């Protein structure tokens, strides 16, 4: 019937679920485009495998019982918390993409913001059956065990199942284990509370001559990646106050306080849900700008940072885009653009 | 040897540890100008005396002292946690009130935290550092006097008929200071909940400032802490909203407001955070309000009082805002007055 139907998901893992509604919308339609979201993210416990990864995985499930591979088409969708109309413009990218000879078109299926966001098509429904828990498969597979009834194969050489299989053996397997163990001792921890806790953090983002300065993590979540400096909020200090301590305790940068208030420009609040895995993490980030120094500050990594650098705008920060904590990048993005 | 001399305080309340420093400042000056912070705000359990009541124990206590009154002057000064120009200026306001023509003048604060501040904030005045042994605690005396005792050795009269010691005996009869110890309750219980969490909690709020064809809405609440006290409708940040989501959430919760959300996204100007560590009793509460402007408007849209607001009213800007200007929760004065000068 329809010429196109618009497919949304994570796919952490893709299963039966997925292959399922995927056939409800081939039986109306003929070709499939599906769009993955959160691509271009380093490996979290929430977001395991990459674009290229879940796009094989899916290929290579589709490719057994059915299904024709020439009536499907696979597209990534970055993040976009705090600019929706960049994640509207960017699916609606996708889809021109395969459909711009007044094609028609379907998404199928968050049901309500796809019907609010996008008139243009028809929203064809599905609700499901057994309830195909995302985080369930992932915490039982970060503890040895691949769940087979939401696996599309039942041969262990056989699509995702073969990929999981193997990915146990892998480095990034470990990291993900690790991330995770230290995640459910931090939230064991808090279970205390009275109320579910809202955590206060800061970050600072310090432009010189065109570099960011940027710490690489020792610890967890998000270990070994690059990000901004910062940390808690302490209950004595202002927000203002926190941005410069944790600022100086992290990079030790080689200037004053005095120069850094001069050359501060704003302060923003980043508030999306599932920014942070520990819990729910708001963060407020102070901007930074020298527009000219005579050199880069002296910067010497200390406490939780166990790197520093002065990575320039550009290319560079393009290239480690994929191995940023949390939502930084788009933080980055953000603060240049409207502060900036 | 000056002509004048500086004290600021709280003098929540008044005590021997403050009298001590008014009889060094008048060693060294001719004359005492005294300022008292924190100003203007309904009674809270660290703030639970008027600018008029703090005055009167300071006047009985020097005379109980015995210090001439003629060479002491009562000033007050309100909270500007956010406006620290404000703050600077209404001193000076309150200081060349007093002093005049080519007086010599000193501040004679703490030699320990807010030495800095004095010296970089008014260069033009001379400094003399006081500070002795003692470590009046003035939380540690409020505590004891939320519990019924008032502590002999903080008073300047050693007579329960006289001076700070005698305004403390008959405020202990009051309402007031039957609901101060309500708030006190309800304080120490919320803090218990909280001692065994392995980090202290930053706790985050929001609230939502609406205003439509110059009136401001508010609610008066019904639970503590300012219970009875009008404030910006608000309340906790839940963990699977945003701030703007929970911005609105409560302002329809407790006002039930006659508007639509569109309507209100349209008439948002911008949030602000407000972070001065010491606002909320509670514990270290952080909140984000929430600025909404409808201006010419046909008519100031229903509502109707609900969850912890008793009532709820239209109070238009000037007059009826001012008076009750000591009447508001915690530090929503002055975030009132942030957000319209510089969103509105
Ligand atoms: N909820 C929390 N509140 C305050 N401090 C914390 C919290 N969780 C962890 N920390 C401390 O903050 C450290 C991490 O550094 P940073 O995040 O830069 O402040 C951890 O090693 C903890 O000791
Ligand atoms: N730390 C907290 N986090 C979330 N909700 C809370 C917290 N403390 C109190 N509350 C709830 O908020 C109510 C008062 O309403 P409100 O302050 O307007 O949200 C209390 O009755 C509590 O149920
Ligand atoms: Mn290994
Ligand atoms: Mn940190
Ligand atoms: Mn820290
Ligand atoms: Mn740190
Ligand atoms: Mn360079
Ligand atoms: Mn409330
Ligand atoms: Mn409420
Ligand atoms: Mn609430
Ligand atoms: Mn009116």
């Amino acid at each position: 019937m329809y010429d196109i139907s618009v497919f949304i998901g994570r796919f952490q893992p893709f299963h039966k679920g997925h292959l399922h509604n995927i056939i409800i919308a081939l039986q109306n339609s003929k070709k499939v485009i599906i769009n993955i979201g959160s691509c271009f993210n380093t490996p979290n416990i929430k977001n395991p495998f990459s674009f290229e990864q879940r796009k094989q995985m899916i290929e290579s499930d589709l490719q057994v019982a059915g299904i024709d591979l020439d009536t499907v088409v696979i597209e990534p969708l970055a993040d976009y918390f705090y600019q929706e109309q960049k994640w509207q413009d960017e699916l609606r990218k996708n889809v021109y993409k395969h459909a711009k000879n007044n094609n028609s078109i379907a998404i199928v299926g968050s049901s309500s913001y796809y019907i609010r966001s996008f008139p243009e098509w028809d929203y064809i429904g599905v609700d499901n059956y057994k309830n195909f828990n995302a985080t369930e498969f992932r915490q039982k597979f970060y503890n040895g065990i691949i769940s087979k009834q939401y696996m599309c194969s039942n041969d262990p050489k056989l699509g995702t199942y073969n990929f999981l299989t193997k990915f146990m053996d892998t480095q990034v397997y470990q990291d993900l284990v690790a991330e995770n163990n230290y995640v459910i001792e931090y939230k064991r921890l808090w279970l205390k509370a009275p109320f579910k806790p809202n955590f206060v953090t800061v970050d600072a983002l310090v432009i010189v001559n065109d570099h960011i300065l940027m710490v690489q993590r020792k610890a967890h979540p998000g270990k070994d990646l690059w990000a901004l400096p910062g940390g808690f909020l302490e209950c004595d200090e202002t927000i203002a106050q926190a941005i410069i301590r944790e600022l100086f305790e992290e990079t030790n940068i080689n200037l004053t306080h005095e120069q850094l208030a001069i050359a501060k420009r704003c302060e923003k609040v980043f508030d999306y849900p599932d920014r942070s895995v520990r819990g729910r993490t708001i963060s407020h980030v102070g901007l930074f700008v020298f527009d000219q120094w005579p050199s880069l500050p002296e910067i010497n990594a200390a406490d939780d940072a166990k790197d520093v650098k002065w990575i320039s705008l550009g290319s560079n920060i393009k290239n480690i885009c994929d191995r940023m904590l949390e939502d930084h990048y788009q933080i980055i993005t953000i603060l240049l653009e409207e502060c900036g």
